[PDB]
């Protein structure tokens, strides 16, 4: 049940931020 | 495999993409 997790972008947004910040 | 790419990225670049063919 983590996809809610995934379906919704959680997981997007903190990658996107990691990689703008390096 | 799904768990690595990340749709996020994907949309925004095409988002600007467009936005500075236009």
């Amino acid at each position: 049940a983590a996809d809610t997790l995934n379906y919704f972008e959680l997981k997007g947004l903190m990658t996107a931020y990691q990689q703008r910040l390096a």
